[PDB]
């Protein structure tokens, strides 16, 4: 059984974990392996810090996937966040990250923001196909954005504007 | 009466930053509303010359009237990408002045080895709009209410080029 908090302190070693074996698929996330374990803690404690949303999954007290969306600093795009999330493996198309990713709105939409925004590669058709049921909206795409393995990838621009 | 257009150097840090704060104070068109300070602006520039990033200034008797230019992306896959920003002084623009600092920061851009060069752009920003599009740039998509000025939703467009 999986339970769904706001991170904490506690939970970066782990989280630290699953942030390393997904980026080590190298198919999904922008990173080929995490920050290091410190880059990742400044971080996480930035975000509970300024109160912004950042959820975890947990099944064991193990960290399995996480959701946040990081606010804008500049001023002109501060009603405005960047949504990531990813999860495990084992643990992919049950339903968990449709619910992840409704904790993390409700949240963003509670802290104010306006507008969430996201990227995802082109050909990630688990990832555009949540995104597109949770509401979602295409915005446009960029060619040959991402740069993985001598081969470019697309990634797909998307964007929920809060009611 | 002459513009020169020349790869930014230590000396044009203070000029620069006033063309920068000039710009930015009339709240149309950049996406910050005021320059960071001077000493956050020369970190800035020497760092870009250091390891090599097209920064290009316009110049008239003496005074940075214009700049573009390119800041190379962070992360391992996206490294072959760069930002594009630019700004010109009220008397200098609609000149051809932009598509002549734009030609020599891409050519740079290029020469550096980038791939994909990408920028956003106010929706109603037309003079930016047309000069982009005249160099090269396609659009890739619009941001709805991407850009609040003061309460105020402005959508922005996305634009990029791809060195061939
Ligand atoms: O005008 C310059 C400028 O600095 N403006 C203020 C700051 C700014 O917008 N920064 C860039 C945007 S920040 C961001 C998020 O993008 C810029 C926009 C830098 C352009 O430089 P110049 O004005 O020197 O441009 P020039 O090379 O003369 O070419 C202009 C081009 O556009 C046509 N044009 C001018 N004005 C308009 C309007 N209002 N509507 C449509 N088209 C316009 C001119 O006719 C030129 O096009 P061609 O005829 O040559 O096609
Ligand atoms: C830059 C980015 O945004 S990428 C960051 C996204 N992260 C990743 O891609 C990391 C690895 N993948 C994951 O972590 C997860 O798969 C996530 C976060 C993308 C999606 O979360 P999951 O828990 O798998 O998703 P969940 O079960 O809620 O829903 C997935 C949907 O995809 C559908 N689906 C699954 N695989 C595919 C596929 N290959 N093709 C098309 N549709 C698919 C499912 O049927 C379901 O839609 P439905 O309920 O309409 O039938």
């Amino acid at each position: 059984t999986v339970t769904i908090k706001p991170i904490r302190a506690e939970h970066v070693e782990s989280f630290h974990r699953a942030l390393d074996a997904v980026s080590r698929e190298r198919k999904y996330l922008s990173f080929l392996e995490a920050p290091p374990l410190e880059a990742v803690r400044a971080f996480v404690l930035d975000m509970i810090e300024n109160d912004h949303p950042q959820f975890v999954a947990i099944a064991d007290g193990d960290v399995i996937g996480w959701c946040d969306i990081r606010r804008q600093d500049r001023a002109t795009r501060a009603h405005c966040g960047t949504l990531g999330m990813g999860i495990l493996p084992a643990y992919r198309n049950k339903g968990l990250g449709a619910r992840l990713m409704r904790r993390t709105l409700d949240a963003a939409h509670e802290f104010g923001l306006h507008r969430i925004e996201l990227s995802v590669h082109a050909d990630n058709a688990r990832a555009i196909a949540l995104y597109e049921k949770i509401g979602f909206a295409h915005e446009g795409r960029a060619r040959d954005a991402v740069s993985i393995d001598g081969h470019y990838i697309d990634s797909l621009n998307m964007a929920i504007i809060f009611g």
